[PDB]
Order: structure tokens, then C-alpha cells, then sequence
């Protein structure tokens, strides 16, 4: 799994789960090509969302839906989303692990780039 | 000053001088188009952006260069920008002070809510 | 102004008010002896915890009272105080500023090294 | 294991390796008597800090040696230590993720409690 993304909840202190991540990827247009899709499991993380192949190198949007998963629980949260954009793959095949900790009126992301 | 945004340096410990800032207000045909723009102070806060007049009700998107702050500095960092997304007073005259922690794989956004 | 404290929300987005602060300075002894106390403002701060020549050289450390913060609110938060130890004026006279985001589950603190 | 860590550096995006961790007890007469230690590992997690019989109700604190991960990088860290002070066991057995991301003047931790 080249590419990962973790989730967790700030006010209950657990994963966030069914959580909707969007990834998309650059294009030479400048326009963003819908890389892929798909909600956060019961542990809060959606590995499995890329291939060591398909994740060629590139600048790529991670947007995750954040406040569709507040207004779920009955709050309304300040962000419209938290996305994370970023250049993948530049140097050389690198193992992206992207994290982030949602709160209401704040939101941490922190990424840890590894060898394979 | 119903928008100011800080923005400090957690490697240095210290406010982040010159960090581009630009924000961008949703238009009606639902395109980001340009409200303000400014580099932030000594102190890292950036204020006199705009006006309550002309604070009205919409999306606003408030593009912090974290990219070009650390790269001057000889660092490479991960993220080729920070981004916040949200829908600001859309129910009466509230000041908005949106801060920023910034560290090169990592960085986090809060926001202060308040009224006068 | 050597030891100025803020302390932010991040569920409710607003600076936390009345929040217990406790600040201990190592004593020769080894043994952690009291040194300032005060609750934070409406303004989620408390500037006048000591001066210069009571804030010498040492190893300081504030206590952060989360705990009952979060429990009036109706919330049962998992820590039972967020404290940050750090050694004091060791480059000569400096201005502190300790800062913390609160959140139930997870907490957030920067500092920041102002020189005079 | 019932109780594990993590700690993570965000200066360089990578797991925090070979940092110290000390797990403390609440004793009956409220002194620190210390309970287990160890280790990160390559991934920066610790794991078998304790048994599923050692961790009884108690009030325990997680001191996570900050200091010397930075001063051996060259770095000049602002606090001494981590520290997570929390209550553990009373609403039953339960499982503590205890993570930690680290900078040079910040730190930032968060639990997940998950239930068996
Ligand atoms: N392989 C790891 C995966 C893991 C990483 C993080 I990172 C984490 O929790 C945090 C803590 C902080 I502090 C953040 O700012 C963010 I975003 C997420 C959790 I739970 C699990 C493991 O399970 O050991
Ligand atoms: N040096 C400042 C103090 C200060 C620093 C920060 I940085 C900050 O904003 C955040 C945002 C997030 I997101 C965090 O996780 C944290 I911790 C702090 C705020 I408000 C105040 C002064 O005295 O002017």
C-alpha cells in the first residue's frame, strides 16, 4: 500500500470512521483528475486506494470530507473540507502514510514518507 | 479586522515572517475568485484584509504558501500548501481569526470564533 | 509579559475561559515547589503570572487544568491536565509565550521565544 | 498489548526511533512509582509495556523523553519532555493508543481508547 490515509476523531477519541476521501491528480490542463475514491473503515484508515504501479510520479489532492461526517453527528463544523495536496514520488518509489486529527473548529495533518 | 490569520513556525518556534496568504472569495458561478492578498508581518499575523461591508456572506478560501516559506529556509517540506475552506458569517457580523502551526511533513489549522 | 499563557477550544472554537493554570519551578531540592498561579481570561489568556526578577533561570513547568475544563461542559475528557516542562531564561532575559489547543482526547501545545 | 505508543517526528516525516519511554503508576500514598519502560521501535511504536493483568485502575503517566531525540540531531529542543497523564481502567478493561507528534518548539498527543 503506496499510498495511506488515518482519520481520528478528537472529541470521542476514536477512529473516523465512514469518513468520504477524494484522490485526485494533477493533469497537464492544470485540472484535477479523480484519482480515486472512498470512505474511511471501522479502524479509520482507507489503505487499498492505489497501486505501486498506478502511483506514478506527480502532484496529488487528498480531500477529505469532513464536514459531511460532523453534520452526520449533529454538529456544524467550520471547514467546508481539509485536503492535502502534495508532490509524490519526485525523487524516487516512496510509501506515503497521510494522518489526520479532526476537531470542530480544528484540523491536524501530519504525513510520513517511507521506503518501501 | 473581521479576518486576520497567524501563522507560526514550530521548528523555530517563532512567528512565520513573509508567508504569502492569499484568500479567495466563491463566486456566484461558483469559481474561487480573488477578495484579498498580503504576506504576513514580524509578529506572523497578517491583518487589514478586508472590511465587515465587504465580509458578506459567502465561502472564503484562505491559501497559506507554506511551500515557498520553507523552501527559502533550505528545507523541503511535503505539502505544497495549507488550505482552509469555509463559510463565514452566515448569520451575523462575527470576527474570524484563523491560525496556523507550521512544521515541514506537518501542520494543523484552528479557528477562533468570537463578536465584539 | 516573561510568562504570557493562552489557551484555546478547539471543539467550540473559542478561547477556553476560567481554566486553572499552575506554574512550579524546580527547586534545589529536585522537588517541584509553587511558583505563580491564575485562570485564564475571557480572552482565553493570562498575562500577569510573574516579572524578571521573580522569573530567574530554572526549570518551569505549567500546569494546564483540562480536566475540569472539559467536565462542566458535560464531557468526560481522557487527560487529567496537559503540563509543559521547559527550562527558563537559559540565553539570559527572553519572553515566553506557552500556548494550548484543547481538545477532549488529544491536546496540542507550541511555544514561542520572543527576545527583548 | 492493552497499552501502546507512538511517536512521530514531523520535522522529517518520520517515525521517531530509539525514544525513550516511562510509564508511571499512581500509587496509593500519591507518590510516581515507576510502572514499565522501553523503547520505540523502526516504526516508532513500543509495544509490550505491559501485561493484560498489570494494568489495573490507576492514574498513569507516560513521559516521553523529548530532550535527547532532538539534541542528538543537532537540535535544540524547547521542552524537557512528553508527558500524558490520564486515568486508565475504571469504566472497565480498555485498550490506549497513546500517539505523539513531535517539532523542535511542539508537541501534540492523542488517545484511542478502543474497547475489547
Ligand atoms: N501505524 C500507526 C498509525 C497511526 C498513526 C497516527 I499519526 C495516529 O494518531 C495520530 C496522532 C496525532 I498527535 C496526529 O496529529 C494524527 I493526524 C494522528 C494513530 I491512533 C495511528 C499505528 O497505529 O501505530
Ligand atoms: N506566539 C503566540 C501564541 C500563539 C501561538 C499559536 I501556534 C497559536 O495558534 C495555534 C494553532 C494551532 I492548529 C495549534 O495547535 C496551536 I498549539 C496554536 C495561537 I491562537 C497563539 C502569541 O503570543 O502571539
Amino acid at each position: 500500500c503506496p499510498l495511506m490515509v488515518k482519520v481520528l476523531d478528537a472529541v470521542r477519541g476514536s477512529p473516523a470512521i465512514n469518513v468520504a476521501v477524494h484522490v485526485f491528480r494533477k493533469a497537464a490542463d492544470d485540472t484535477w483528475e479523480p484519482f480515486a475514491s472512498g470512505k474511511t473503515s471501522e479502524s479509520g484508515e482507507l489503505h487499498g486506494l492505489t497501486t505501486e504501479e498506478e502511483f506514478v510520479e506527480g502532484i496529488y489532492k487528498v480531500e477529505i470530507d469532513t464536514k459531511s461526517y460532523w453534520k452526520a453527528l449533529g454538529i456544524s463544523p467550520f471547514h467546508e473540507h481539509a485536503e492535502v495536496v502534495f508532490t509524490a514520488n519526485d525523487s524516487g518509489p516512496r510509501r506515503y502514510t497521510i494522518a489526520a486529527l479532526l476537531s470542530p473548529y480544528s484540523y491536524s495533518t501530519t504525513a510520513v514518507v517511507t521506503n518501501p
